[PDB]
């Protein structure tokens, strides 16, 4: 459920819409996120999860470390291929419940949308409204 974490004198409220967040306590996630960012300042750590209601393939692995210059379009290609999605079937990414432009880079998305644990969370679905 909704979580509250204190960082730098702020009480951070997180609606916790992520299986990964539910299974990994905030302190552990932020500690790992800090470590990955320090070790690889040029890479973007992404947690990729299927929207619950989406009737398409699930991912076997959620954790991707991608170059900052990888485009959203290239990441679509990778995810689509990994879940064996036919070309006739739609796939949408959501970051903070908004579909990012295919032309955006993963570094841009990280800078605009990374969470208080230093991970970027992307959900995906077969439909353009998240659910």
């Amino acid at each position: 459920g909704p979580e509250e974490d204190e960082v730098d004198g702020w009480l951070i409220i997180d609606l916790m819409k992520s299986t990964y967040k539910e299974e990994h306590p905030f302190e552990k996630r932020r500690s790992e996120g800090e470590k990955i960012r320090k070790k690889y300042p040029d890479r973007v750590p992404v947690i990729v999860e299927k929207a619950p209601k989406a009737r398409i393939g699930d991912l076997d692995k959620k954790k991707y470390l991608v170059p900052s210059d990888l485009t959203v379009g290239q990441f679509y290609f990778l995810i689509r291929k990994r879940i064996h999605l036919r070309a006739e079937d739609a796939l949408f990414f959501f970051v903070n419940n908004v579909i990012p432009p295919t032309s955006a880079t993963m570094g841009q998305l990280y800078q605009e949308h990374h969470e208080e644990d230093f991970f970027l969370y992307i959900a995906y679905s077969d439909e353009s409204v998240y659910g």
